[PDB]
């Protein structure tokens, strides 16, 4: 009997440690459900309890299902390379291979982050014709295909379109016939229009701010769209275990090792994160949307899967990971920290990429870093070295070296200083997006708005961190996580006149804008 | 020339330190405006700039105007004591004097906190007939009148009703004729229905969560309701300075010293907070509602006033206070801290009052305390002593002594321990409010709802901190700050059966409920 005593003790305390309306969790071992539990409410106002058969959007956990459809109904990604050439018909750089789309090594900038720059409302309707209009206008990459990893939902949204055109069938129908029926996922469905989903309510907020029902109206497929219950997701884990020994089986074909073009090990393959804990290899994926979070993980050597799905923005990924470590008996352990010198604090700029790192004290030998899409906590392990699980930074005087070895990324960043001039106001234009950024002063405080084919955004405050380097936080958007902070790095003439600027974030780097107004 | 160089340098950095859509600030010295500034937007979507003439709700800054009306149009508070007896016609305890209402020493429980227990929706409509129905059903106090201080909006909402009935005139008209016209407050107005106000938009949220437009539909008067611009508020500060030498002048009559019934100095009088900074006496008040914050302070010895009004939930009170200290040249200074022993952490219960203190590490010789309506940061100054600006705590083994000397409050609290039994589910009834609390289990996690004459609330999660002691956070409500955490302390028989419980928070303590169901 697989002993679930420590798992049960952890699950019993989830509602107090991961505060929110409701959720579901499961642990599958050797193809058997050994732990399955629902708690709380699907809706706090109608008082509808959360159940094991309550469907929820699984969001980015859909990506692995779109690569499974690709392999099952089309074949290897190379069969769609000709069609990708016609889809990205205005491309000016070398196009990524369809295989690079599947592995998140494409170099394309994320279209949900770009939708903010095109003026999208965070709670706006987003149609299939607008997705294609934005994806098919892309011309450039932000790194050479195969050279680095970056998470790009557009890779999978394009894949869905390629699959439907090659096959002459809908992704809705192919998933149902080729994946959900054989796996025993009885109620799983691709529901592309998020405005139609009302079987469970998702909540934005947290225990301090309060919880608010989320409204989502985007339409998506390929990068997300599947809605399924805990029991549906359990059936997928059982299908995985039943087909574990078939070398030509769909999941085994999705989940092998991958590398970058230089042979360095990569962290993602065919819609799956590839990771390890205590020396044991894991494959899985998480998903997010305003109001929702979920995660699945599978350890092939121990025939073990863990699932967590919440109708709020709490740590479902952390829950699923901790259940896996508890079931594997992995002791996750303690780092000795040192005091953070005050010389670390402030912002640091990479000239090559236009990205910025900002550091602040988070107490006890810890720093809060803002660099990627979400902030990360870093342990200060020595006078000049700090690290999170993904990023290491080393300081030498006025330079920081930042490394994210899993992305094949290494940056050299210089301390940003000086007082920022307020002559940056005016209008700027991006030729590739056909979009404008308007910057105005109101009482000495600078605000900006994004104006493009999706609409005109609200005004957002900007914050300077040194001469000509400004941050523009965007906290809510059509997809989740939101982009975080856009980094604006202005460029000037030899006369000191502004000619343009770079706008970027980790999901979409170096978007060039030229000054056209003020 | 009063030198404003340090004030201007501070004001220039407000938008970066106090992040939000917009605001206004002013400094008045010797009756002259020496600093007046607006920044940002009144509405981020319509892009309407914030101006010096943009009106906003001043919320609880209205209380001083209702006591000014009382003194000007009625006379001393003792003239309304007979009418208070008829208004609180079901009172079972000794009624407070009308003077205790004015000084916040009444012992009445706050009606906005009680509206949550009666089932109010946080964004619900609240009419004058519902205010009277809730206020006139009150029967008991939570401390003897004059013995302690507690902030109670009901004191001022009752005062408004008493004034209108004695005078036969509307508070709208009396404020306009007797206060706003003579003070030169040209556009100030009592707009009791918050749903009608649309000249400026208030925003809930913060720079990390994002900002959301607030919807408020409550109707109020006496405790709040005045809407005014920065220029209106400047005219009130100038009127104060012009009448500073008249011993029988309205503001001088509102702003003298007060004491509790035992002669100890009290911190509030006639709708004004009474405080000091660097040895200089201040009088003033702040205001809050979802989406809005403001504060005014005046230092009579230096003929100095400071005002800050924001259309978001940031630190307007901290801004107004810091401007005052900068203008007075008060050096606010540093406390040496010690490491917080782990024995402090957890929850502590006062048996007399039913209130709970919870402590957690906030880093560097600091603790986050949850006791009052909002959390407070405490400096650990010695092994067994910690303090905030308002509260001091001393630990001795399994007991903590908590003192809020400005409230005349001293509690002896014992560490709460043990595992909480889940047999608390069932229905409970408050005879005085005619309201129920329903507690249910959903998958092992307990949730509660408040059901009374205002409606049936949504379900809210509860969190146990030790045997029979639970916390129920309520983060959003009709008034602001919300109550914070309700403290539920269950009572049992000699047989171990639950008979009832105490529900309370600092604004409304010891509301007794009896078990009626499960």
């Amino acid at each position: 009997k697989f002993d679930t005593s420590a798992l049960e003790a952890f699950v019993r305390h989830i509602p107090q440690n991961y505060k929110g309306p409701g959720g579901v969790v499961a642990v599958v071992k050797d193809g058997e459900v050994v732990l399955q539990h629902a708690w709380g409410f699907a809706d706090l106002r109608t008082r509808t309890p959360m159940t094991l058969d309550t469907r929820m959007p699984i969001c980015s956990v859909s990506k692995q299902f779109t690569c499974a459809v690709l392999l099952d109904a089309v074949g290897e990604p190379e069969l769609l390379d000709d069609a990708l050439e016609a889809y990205l018909d205005k491309f000016e750089d070398e196009r990524p291979a369809v295989r690079d789309l599947c592995n998140n090594q494409s170099g394309l900038r994320d279209y949900w982050a770009l939708s903010v720059l095109c003026g999208a409302d965070p709670e706006g309707v987003f149609l299939p014709a607008q997705a294609q209009s934005l994806l098919r206008r892309l011309k450039t990459t932000h790194f050479e295909p195969g050279s680095h990893y970056s998470y790009c939902n557009g890779n999978f949204r394009i894949l869905a379109d390629l699959i439907e055109a090659h096959t002459g069938r809908t992704l809705v129908d192919i998933l149902s016939e080729r994946i959900f029926a054989p796996a025993g996922m009885k109620r799983a469905e691709l529901i592309s229009d998020t405005a139609l989903f009302d079987e469970c309510t998702g909540y934005e907020g947290d225990t301090v701010r309060g919880f608010l029902p989320a409204t989502n109206r985007i339409q998506w497929m390929g990068d997300a769209g599947i809605c399924a219950s805990l029991n549906d997701m359990i059936a997928w884990e059982q299908f995985i275990d039943a087909t574990r020994d078939d070398e030509s089986g769909l999941y085994r074909r999705l989940s092998g090792p991958q590398t970058f073009k230089d042979g360095v090990a990569a962290p993602y393959g065919f819609g799956l994160n590839l990771h390890e804990t205590g020396g044991k290899r894991l494959t899985g994926h998480g998903g997010a949307l305003r109001g929702w979070r979920c995660q699945r993980w599978h350890c092939a050597d121990e025939r073990l899967s863990t699932i967590a799905m919440f109708n709020f923005e709490g740590g479902a990924s952390e829950v699923a990971f901790k259940l896996m470590n508890i079931a594997l008996g992995v002791s996750s352990s303690e780092v000795s920290r040192v005091e953070a010198d005050s010389a670390w604090f402030g912002s640091w700029l990479d000239d090559e990429t236009g990205l910025v790192l900002s550091l602040e004290d988070a107490g006890h030998g810890r720093m809060k870093a803002r660099f990627g899409t979400s902030p990360e906590m870093m342990d200060v392990v020595s006078a000049n070295e700090a690290r999170s699980a993904v990023t290491t930074i080393r300081r030498d005087g006025e330079t920081i070296e930042l490394v994210r070895a899993s992305e094949n990324l290494r940056l050299s960043m210089k301390r940003v200083k000086g007082e920022a001039k307020h002559d940056i106001i005016g209008r700027y234009h991006s030729d590739e997006l056909d979009a404008d950024l308007l910057l105005v002063s109101e009482g000495g405080a600078i605000y900006g708005a994004f104006e493009g084919f999706l609409g005109k955004s609200d005004m957002y405050p900007l914050y300077s961190v040194g001469s000509d380097v400004w941050l523009l936080p965007v906290q809510r958007s059509m997809d989740a996580p939101s982009p975080g902070e856009w980094k604006l790095v202005f460029r000037r003439d030899d006369k000191g006149e502004i000619t343009g600027l770079s706008v970027g974030c980790w999901l979409a780097r170096g978007v060039e804008y030229r000054r056209v107004q003020p």
